[PDB]
């Protein structure tokens, strides 16, 4: 009819295999025959548009030139029939919906999709099924393996501030979209305002499985996360990551260096990259801050997230793959990264880079490490002198987290000055001498230590951070392992008090230039909350005890000549 | 609860040139009621604004219809643009076409956001009788006290220069072809962004080779003329806002730069219309609650779907005529901080307000915080005077208030960092035993003296908490040449001593047991406001190297009794 007009239907339904059916919204073009069309998947009503797009597109410039748009309601949420229960549906009720488009008058035969966060880990669920009208998919800071985030870890412990946070979030909408409420609702809505308020004192209350609000309104809180500590039976079959070695489908992917998906999202580029072509961005953001400004640091303005020129790549990736014009990504990178320190954006033709230089630092000095005013260093020689540094952790008392990759629990800082912390006793420090020449350090990082404790089983923590000339100590990137899961995390085995360890600590990634006068630093411990729940110190179930029945350990690190403790860095040098 | 979209229709003005407009028109039988928004940043981009105001697709699935249109001389509109001289001429004529068309009842209303807002109230004094129903949010009506000059007749440069800025990047992006000139032009307009401070800090402040020549109005205009003369008169609306009788639904912010005119609208059309007031603790581009040292609950997060839901009842009964669609609807509605709450009244001002002077006191010099002036409700016994010196090469810097572009996310701030400088007083209480309430205006009374022909001088609320935290409230300005008029200026002379007003806005606190109440005295507050000469002349005209300093001073006694004036509450 005209070209740049369009029409909106609103709550067409849609039928699954077993009965039940799922509600829609179409966005369609005036056209004089068949178009191709995009779908998204959303548990947030998908009445509410505006609350969302702020993170990812400018998506009506789609509908303009030609492309149509479906948005849907997920499993037993606003306008859809059934009951909800996270994860174990979204697999075979994507399949049903794909198949459903294909079969209707207006669509061409060429399908795709975009979205972010949970709107992301939806689109690998749809890749797996073997629907042969999918061209292309764009997921943006998401995962592919639940238990490696955002639930658990890479070093086998709770994430309890990013379980209860999101958990009171689905609570709250449940209320409101009733329209004749039950009398016990004004009262429940008190108490989850309260959660959200201080989600650090709700963490702290024990035994931890008690959970008398939260375990009412959706008993999968308990039944399936608490109870299953071991990366066993339950979480193998919703994972998707061992499947994605035998596609061949194309992918756009995002990510932000302070996010908590961050580790899980560079993995999956790595798995598809020979077999397709898959494009990288990544910026320096938070999952609830994308500005660039923070309290204590300031990127710049070319560092705010930039939609316009996103709303642009975005388009000339699906006119190659839906519409088949060979020459319409011409110009475009392949790897785009924000380089910290320095604070410019720059390209490259592969991740990892291809020149890269694995090279240990290694622990020493003369004196006791503990506090920011001992004697501990950091050197690329070995070490003349064996010595061993010791300390005492009490459950009580844990060091509080500040910054990082946290969601919920104070969310909106991620390099945060680390001088409020410095002086605690059970916080040891390493560091090089002031630096003459500049230093570039870009990839994936981890740690080696020999350890030894007093009890069955505890925990060992490790932190990089960067030190201004004016007093400033900003974080960069961090993790944890707890001693049970050291060779495993689905057999796991106590250990022997006395007897010294070897271990690993992944430490995901980072990308950061250290400039003429800064030094580099780094912090060992063992706790790190509410980023991490607390070890009891006992080897008995850790979610079922009272805080009265834990204890106390001492813990140690060795280092010398016959045990050479390091870190390791992804040096780059042109 | 189905509908269409059309863009682009071309809509003619009384000279013949056209402007461009997009149409959102619901599935019906007959005519419907219509909303309309006038929009400088492009109509395409919805997402930018709307987060800041309401959920209005709701409004289209409930049988209303929506007009969104691009000013004169941007995007897809013909003719030439300049800010404000075009606006009342082009409202008339749009108003006059939407009435004409078959999809419309008779029936007409408007909303949105800052300048999106100052658009209303030049559509609303146009006299068209179509036209039901108004709602404008964080806006003004005198553009000279807001938000280019103010009250005291100092000029707001952070304000006038980042915006200028954020306009000239829109035009070079705009284009069709680009121009050889246009990379440079890019690189020198994000480098005055990421410092508003040092792009202000030039002498003479009136040369400016880049903005001047990508926008000649800044110059030709603003700058030029610092009396409110002939020049403003011509785009002020104010006087003509008594006689209207048209209902309106009005939105404003306690650390927002508009606040203080906002609140002056509500006053002005009280007394024959169904007005109301809503008033949170926000500032311009920080609406979520959280600041640097300072956090207010979750409860004090702009509400996006409680203000769908009240302004979807305003007009159900001016643009329907359905007589009970505002049943338990307030009045007034704020946000009380200190103990944190949302409450209801009555009417603004408040029914049982009492105005209670506080005067200035104590033994010895009272410079810097650990000096020894105090605050009290009894009249000082003894004559004094405190004393310090101003250097223009070094004045006083901005921290929190009501900052637009300059660090304008952190309203109320921690003031330890500045308040152990020589050039600053401090005047306070003794450690409360009951708490009291601050809800209204504000302002100050004091007596002064200098040796130059020409100064300014400043003052400041603050609230100090048990821990060390001194937390800013509120805070004004006054321009001596400008004492008595802001038309027809004269000069002091040096050695006599005058009687002089301050207007400090407005605000709503609860200071508790165990805290103090406390007030700040100078003579700069920069880039907020720019730099007194002390020389007399044409200060934006003048080099540095030929400014000079000046010993000025405060008087306090039962002779000359200088004092603060608190709007006190107490039930």
């Amino acid at each position: 009819m005209v070209d740049g007009n369009y029409s909106v239907a609103s709550n067409v339904m849609v039928p699954m295999r077993d009965g039940v059916r799922l509600a829609v919204d179409l966005y369609r073009p005036d056209a004089d025959g068949p178009v191709p069309v995009l779908l998204v998947r959303n548990p947030y009503d998908k009445f509410d548009v505006f609350a969302w797009s702020t993170q990812s597109t400018n998506w009506l410039e789609f509908v303009r030139d030609g492309y149509a748009v479906v948005i849907q309601d997920t499993r037993g949420l606003f306008a859809s029939e059934g009951e909800f229960v996270p994860h174990v549906d979204d697999e075979a009720d994507a399949e049903d919906t794909l198949s459903w488009i294909l079969e209707q008058a207006w669509c061409d035969g060429n399908v795709g999709m975009f979205g972010v966060s949970y709107l992301g880990v939806t689109q690998w669920q749809a890749a797996v099924s073997g629907v042969g009208g999918l061209k292309a998919i764009a997921p943006s800071m998401a995962s592919a393996d639940l238990y490696r985030a955002p639930w658990y870890g890479p070093g086998g412990a709770l994430s309890v501030e990013a379980l209860l946070g999101w958990s009171a979030l689905i609570g709250t909408g449940l209320i409101t979209s009733r329209s004749d409420a039950r009398p016990e609702d004004a009262a429940d809505f008190v108490q989850l305002a309260a959660i959200l308020n201080d989600v650090a004192g709700a963490a702290s209350v024990t035994p931890l499985a008690e959970q008398p609000l939260l375990g009412r309104l959706i008993p999968w809180v308990i039944d399936q996360v608490v109870d299953h500590p071991d990366n066993d039976e339950s979480w193998q079959s919703i994972s998707l990551f061992e499947r994605l070695g035998g596609l061949a489908t194309p992918a756009l992917i995002t990510a932000g260096w302070y996010d908590g998906f961050v580790g899980e999202s560079l993995r999956t580029f790595v798995a598809v990259k020979d077999n397709a072509d898959a494009r990288l961005v990544v910026g320096p953001w938070s999952h609830s801050n994308l500005t660039g400004r923070n309290a204590d640091r300031k990127f710049g303005i070319a560092a705010t997230y930039p939609i316009q020129e996103a709303t642009t790549m975005h388009k000339a990736f699906f006119d190659r793959h839906l519409r088949g014009e060979t020459d319409a990504l011409a110009g475009v990178p392949k790897v785009r990264l924000f380089v910290m320190g320095i604070d410019e954006w720059r390209d490259e033709t592969d991740w990892p880079l291809p020149d890269t230089a694995y090279t240990p630092f290694y622990l020493g000095g003369s004196g006791a490490a503990n506090t920011s005013t001992g004697g501990g260093t950091l050197s690329t020689s070995i070490s003349g002198t064996e010595s061993a540094d010791t300390y005492l952790y009490d459950p009580a008392d844990p060091v509080p987290s500040l910054g990082g990759t946290l969601l919920f629990h104070n969310g909106d800082n991620g390099p945060a000055d680390q001088r409020p912390i410095h002086d605690r006793d059970d916080v040891l420090c390493y560091s090089t001498e002031v630096l003459t020449d500049p230093v570039e350090v870009t990839g994936t990082v981890s740690a080696r230590l020999f350890v030894s404790s007093s009890a069955v089983d505890t925990d060992f923590t490790a932190k990089l951070v960067d030190v201004f000339p004016d007093g400033r100590a900003i974080a960069l990137c961090d993790g944890i392992v707890r001693m049970r899961y050291r060779e495993t995390l689905v057999n796991p085995t106590l250990i022997e008090a006395g007897e010294i360890y070897e271990v690993a600590i992944d430490m995901l990634a980072t990308s950061n230039v250290f400039l003429p006068g800064h030094r580099i630093m780094v912090q060992v411990s063992s706790s790190n909350f509410p980023k991490y729940d607390r070890n009891s110190n006992t080897g008995g179930v850790i979610a079922r005890e009272q805080l009265e029945e834990m204890c106390t350990a001492v813990n140690r690190i060795h280092r010398g000549p016959e045990h050479p403790s390091h870190i390791v860095l992804p040096i780059i040098k042109r």
